[PDB]
């Protein structure tokens, strides 16, 4: 069964921003949820030195992006720590309230929106670019749950029956027809070099 829950409205508020503003460097949203997977690693990998079986859904860690030109999406893959239910639905939304609102300030004094990863808030620039948003998710302690928004100030969350992932993290970018540029090998390979060139992991894009 698919649950609705509402955005805390500080969130929703931040979504609105993001989908209004006038602001055409819109291929930041690739950095910052890649910069999100690298810290999924990297606390997976912390995680498992003082315990082995965390690995046991999966030794590689590593990125891949995959975009898909008949669906119109870009998926971002990882096998980072993954997602519970409690993160989807309430610990996510808490922390990133706080997060929101410094940046929510920020953008009033000169900042702009390239800068929403210094508050922890990057993975909503998902926005600028997608129509909608799917989430796969799976965490050691939990099941695989899908998140889900075409923001409109509400979400979903169910218990995902797609193929079984291991441990990590999809997201899932269904692109805005403007912005299928982003379907495009030579124009990943440009944004992943510009922003992402250093990270700690091999990211692997997949063609077409
Ligand atoms: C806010 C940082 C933690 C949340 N997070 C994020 C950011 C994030 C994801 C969401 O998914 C529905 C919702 C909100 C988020 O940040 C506020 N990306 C992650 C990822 N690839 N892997 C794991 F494991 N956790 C992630």
């Amino acid at each position: 069964e698919v649950e609705t829950f509402a955005f805390q409205a500080e969130i929703a508020q931040l979504m609105s921003l993001i989908i209004n503003t006038f602001y055409s460097n819109k291929e930041i949203f690739l950095r910052e949820l890649i910069s999100n997977s690298s810290d999924a690693l990297d606390k997976i990998r912390y995680e498992s030195l003082t315990d082995p079986s965390k690995l046991d859904s999966g030794k590689e860690l590593h990125i891949n992006l995959i975009p898909n030109k008949q669906d119109r999406t870009l998926t971002i893959v990882d096998t980072g720590i993954g997602m519970t239910k409690a993160d989807l639905i309430n610990n996510l939304g808490t922390i990133a309230k706080s997060g929101t609102k410094a940046f929510m300030e920020a953008l009033q004094a000169g900042a702009d929106i390239s800068m929403i990863g210094q508050f922890g808030v990057g993975f909503y620039s998902a926005y600028l670019v997608a129509e909608k948003v799917t989430v796969i998710t799976k965490h050691n302690d939990d099941e695989q749950y899908a998140w889900e928004s075409s923001a409109g100030g509400s979400f979903t969350v169910r218990t995902d029956t797609g193929e079984p992932m291991g441990r990590g993290t999809k997201v899932i970018l269904h692109l805005k027809e403007d912005q299928t540029e982003y379907l495009e090998e030579r124009r990943i390979k440009e944004i992943v070099k510009k922003h992402s060139q250093f990270i700690g992991y091999p990211i692997t894009l997949f063609v077409e």
